[PDB]
């Protein structure tokens, strides 16, 4: 029958929208979406496929779900779930009494046999605790925060004022759906946030930048990471690349730094829009971030996703994730 599994995404409050998003792309290019729900920083998914999980960016957790049952139906479930023989520990999200609960259901599990202990588990029960509803399970992924803090524009050879932080430029890449071994393209690359994260998770990686020093920032920032890609001098308005030649597009276009500068983007949204249409592949996406609204340059796309990010009371940064027809 039914092959799907339960599995809970307990999703990064930054952003919800590229949160919710980013599960569901990605689930849909590596398996099947049986169902999808979606409650505050919880979302529930029946799917089935390969696992997707380590690539997440505004994913903090994923749990193999087992049951959900109330806050008074605990024992029951704790009493049913399936024991190893390896190392275990229970950790309790959400509520007041986490601590008390944790080493309460522990000892139930220590009862039929488990071997129990908070320092170095090697299997973690997870327990998420909303609205009177208990989403009990295994963990499958807990997302290294780490990571992203250590890969900060500011930690590479080559640094640009403005660049996109990693955990953002990681989710725009992961919003295209692009796969290993397929080609995301970001034709402002700059110092390179985008095509390192995209090199990173074994996409491979094309920069356009129409700046020759930034280029060659851009070529040692990849060459410090051990990616391996092509960055080339060159207009995003002007792809030096052939139709429907790229799975991809993720890029941040400049922003206007003063409203005495309107209309003087224009002919690069008009003419970007046109090239990528014309290089993404049939079904293909571009999560493009700008710090204004651009729908209408964009109207020969489908407008998957459209977000906000107010960084301060000047700069609101749109986010969207546009695709081929
Ligand atoms: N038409 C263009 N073709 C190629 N590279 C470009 C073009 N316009 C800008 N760039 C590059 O894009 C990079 C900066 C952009 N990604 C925008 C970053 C940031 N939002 C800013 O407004 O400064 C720089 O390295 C520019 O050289």
């Amino acid at each position: 029958g039914r092959g799907s599994m339960k599995f809970l995404f307990y999703l990064s409050a930054d952003n919800l929208e590229i949160a919710r998003k980013e599960v569901l792309v990605l689930a849909e290019r590596y398996g099947w979406v049986e169902d999808y729900q979606f409650e505050e920083r919880l979302l529930l998914l029946d799917y089935a496929g390969e696992k997707f999980f380590e690539r997440l960016a505004y994913t903090n957790e994923v749990t193999k779900i087992y049951d959900i049952c109330s806050v008074s139906e605990l024992e029951q479930v704790f009493s049913e779930i399936p024991v190893y023989d390896r190392l275990c520990c229970v950790r309790v999200k959400g509520g007041k009494g986490k601590t008390a609960l944790e080493r309460k259901l522990g000892a139930l599990l220590w009862k039929r046999g488990a071997k129990v202990s908070v320092s170095n588990p090697e299997i973690v029960y997870k327990v998420y605790i909303q609205d009177d509803k208990c989403y009990v399970g295994l963990l499958e992924f807990e997302r290294d925060t780490r990571q992203f803090f250590l890969r900060r524009p500011d930690r590479r050879p080559f640094l640009m004022p403005s660049a996109i932080k990693p955990k953002l430029a990681r989710a725009l890449v992961n919003l295209t759906g692009v796969l290993e071994g397929e080609t995301l393209l970001d034709p402002m690359c700059g110092t390179g946030s985008f095509l390192i994260e995209a090199g990173l998770m074994g996409i491979n990686p094309i920069g356009i930048d129409f700046i020759e020093k930034i280029v060659r920032g851009c070529r040692v920032n990849l060459e410090y990471y051990g990616i391996e890609g092509s960055v080339l001098l060159g207009d995003a308005k002007n792809l030096p690349l052939r139709d429907e030649s790229v799975r991809g597009i993720a890029t941040d276009y400049p922003y206007l730094r003063s409203t005495k500068a309107a209309g003087t983007l224009d002919e690069l949204y008009s003419k970007t829009s046109e090239e990528f249409e014309r290089v993404l592949k049939k079904g293909g996406r571009a999560a493009i971030v700008t710090n204004i609204d651009v729908e209408s340059f964009f109207s020969n796309f489908e407008i998957e996703m459209k977000t906000e990010e107010r960084v301060h009371g000047s700069l609101t940064r749109r986010i969207y994730l546009l695709r081929r027809h």
